[PDB]
């Protein structure tokens, strides 16, 4: 019911625009979205950037994801494997996130889709 608060608050922000460096209340980047949602719903403080949120809280295996877990991804091509994206797991593979893809807004995407699945890094439980 921590998780129910996180997810229902996050859904009120659906359609809000992506702006790099923003952390609410009107615009967001992917880690600014997760920070703002966690702080405003249930008063949980997480790190500002995706790579630091990826090192915070309880490690979760991808098969054990629960509503409210943070899910982390890298960037497609030649890289470090460095975490560059984060979403809030909802269930059925779905996450809510501030997508810098084509939609450039808070939206819902599936971590099992061809695009996200290969970029999946790790997950963290902060509730």
């Amino acid at each position: 019911m921590g998780a129910d608060s996180v997810i229902s608050f996050a859904k009120t922000l659906l359609g809000k625009p992506y702006v790099w460096g923003a952390e609410g209340p009107n615009s967001f980047d992917c880690s600014g979205f997760t920070q703002y949602v966690m702080k405003k719903s249930v008063g949980v403080s997480i790190p500002r950037v995706s790579r630091d949120q990826s090192k915070y809280g309880t490690y979760v295996n991808r098969g054990d994801l629960r509503s409210g877990d943070l899910v982390f991804f890298d960037t497609q091509g030649s890289n470090n494997g460095s975490v560059s994206h984060v979403g809030i797991y909802i269930g059925n593979g779905d996450m809510i996130h501030a997508s810098s893809g084509s939609s450039k807004k808070v939206t819902i995407s599936n971590i099992n889709s061809s695009y996200y699945s290969s970029r999946y890094v790790n997950a963290r439980r902060v509730l």
